[PDB]
């Protein structure tokens, strides 16, 4: 188990997300659903002229998993996933220059809801998570789980859990007061009020 | 000089673009100028892990460079740029997933202002442009010039002009009655009310 210190810039963005009186709490699905978008269109751009890169999986979707008992909401997508450097990176975001401009738009007036326009959306899942644990297959590596409670640090270690074929896992270990999203029509309304152009399949399951 | 056609969606897609009724077609300044932010992520994110991706050019920003006498809005920037197969590929995107997700959001109420969203925003230099040159230089490849005046094909040459250093190069040869895009409070007001959270400078130059 490897422990890093997140940069300063990201563990203060983390701070806010946190800490701020902010109710419009479910965007955080929508940011979470839409990087998997993203990491969805990679794999594809890339199987374009390799077909083999879909040797791993050649379904391209997104499930939505709520598990009350455990109370997480996981959002598996069978995306590009990411390599160890990507996700000690930052999970594949540019970060620091995001969180600065996130920060100058606050300043101005923009709400938090707003996080995506600056590519930081993935921390967005610390609105209503207390630990959030991501495992990840690229076509590059091997699988890894990162893990991080904010504080200001988090874990990178291999991951020998149920492999994945290829993509990203997003696991939120849900806030006591946050169960709502592990709701079937509260995670069916959200979906369709914010990610209704998602151009891949999105499958919530039931318990 | 190499002739090839556009994928059937592709060409429809344009067709779309060109043929549709439209007033609102400010909005590929917007569209281009997220592609230019989208490539300079890329690049940015590739130069935290090896300093010497910046060697071709460290300043990370747009130009938009109106001409008159040409009849010219030229969107430049240091982007990650384009290999020769990015290019064919319809420049870097999932177009034929993308076109065939914006024609059924088409179908249900959306309007052509939201094509970004399905990953097409380049194509919405038509509504503008009769001609649309792109210059292009990607540092694993030589420099490349697209083309086409959309009518089903467009053509890839190997650039003898002026040498780029890294990036993407958008000329767009204006329609006739397309010229107040080349005016200076126009392109401003445009800029302001469409790209305010884009997290590089956007320089507009003068004639
Ligand atoms: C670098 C590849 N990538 C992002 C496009 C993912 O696999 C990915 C997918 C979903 C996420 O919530 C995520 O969080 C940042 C990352
Ligand atoms: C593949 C890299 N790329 C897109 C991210 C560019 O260089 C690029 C930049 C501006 C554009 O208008 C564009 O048109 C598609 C492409």
């Amino acid at each position: 188990v490897e422990t890093f210190a997140f940069q300063a810039e990201i563990a203060q963005l983390m701070s806010l997300i946190i800490n701020t009186f902010y109710s419009n709490k479910e965007i955080f699905l929508r940011e979470l659903i839409s990087n998997s978008s993203d990491a969805l269109d990679k794999i594809r751009y890339e199987s374009l002229t390799d077909p083999s890169k879909l040797d791993s999986g050649k379904e391209l979707h997104i499930n939505l998993i709520p598990n009350k008992q455990d109370r997480t909401l996981t959002i598996v997508d069978t995306g590009i996933g990411m390599t160890k450097a990507d996700l000690i990176n930052n999970l594949g975001t540019i970060a620091k220059s995001g969180t600065k401009a996130f920060m100058e738009a606050l300043q101005a007036g923009a709400d938090i809801s707003m996080i995506g326009q600056f590519g930081v959306g993935f921390y967005s899942a610390y609105l209503v998570a207390e630990k959030v644990t991501v495992i990840t297959k690229h076509n590059d590596d091997e699988q890894y789980a990162w893990e991080s409670s904010a504080g200001g640090s988090f874990t990178v270690r291999t991951d020998t859990g149920e492999p994945m074929g290829r993509g990203t896992k997003v696991i939120l270990h849900l806030k006591e007061d946050q169960t709502e999203y592990l709701e079937e029509r509260r995670i069916k309304e959200i979906v369709k009020k914010h990610s209704q152009f998602i151009g891949y399949p999105i499958t919530l399951f039931v318990e």
